[PDB]
């Protein structure tokens, strides 16, 4: 299972990790990709879990949009998790760097309730442009299953660890 997570609460972990290295090793039921609402896994956690599927992780996304439409910012979708999870759950956080509404942070987050246990990167974070002190406060105040938050910067999980209230 999940190994050297610093618990945050009853029910959130976070540990300083690739989340595509973290996936590799525990082969978790669910891995959750910081998506945008094409599926186009093109940079950040997407770029990256994209990358380790060779791709196929994008050939499915397309297959996915090409049926159903875009996603909802909020919204997400479950998909295969091809060589890194069972499944992967698609999550489109808002992206402040689009100008899209953080009060949609904590619909974002309400997509992980749906699953018992999940690896996840902080929603919004990164190239989302959404501060990732307030992504870590709405994690924990909305996941109410188990969530294994994987922070790539060791600088950026310092922080979020000495920080946390
Ligand atoms: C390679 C890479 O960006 N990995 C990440 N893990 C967690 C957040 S970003």
């Amino acid at each position: 299972s999940f190994s050297g997570y610093l618990k945050l609460t009853d029910n959130v972990y976070i540990k300083n990790a690739d989340i595509v290295e973290e996936a590799k090793k525990v082969k978790p039921t669910v891995v959750v990709n910081a998506a945008n609402v094409y599926l186009k896994h093109g940079g950040g956690v997407a770029g990256a879990l994209n990358k380790a599927t060779n791709n196929a992780m994008q050939v499915e996304s397309d297959d996915y949009i090409a049926t159903n439409g875009p996603l909802k910012v909020g919204g997400s979708c479950v998909l295969s998790g091809h060589n890194l999870a069972k499944h992967c759950l698609h999550v489109v956080g808002p992206n402040v760097n689009k100008g899209e509404d953080i009060q949609l942070l904590k619909s974002a987050y309400e997509n992980f309730n749906q699953h018992e246990v999940l690896l996840a990167p902080l929603l919004s974070a990164g190239i989302f442009g959404a501060d990732p002190i307030h992504s870590l406060r709405v994690c924990v105040d909305t996941v109410r299953t188990n969530v294994y938050l994987a922070v790539f910067d060791k600088n950026l999980y310092d922080k979020l660890v000495s920080s946390f209230l």
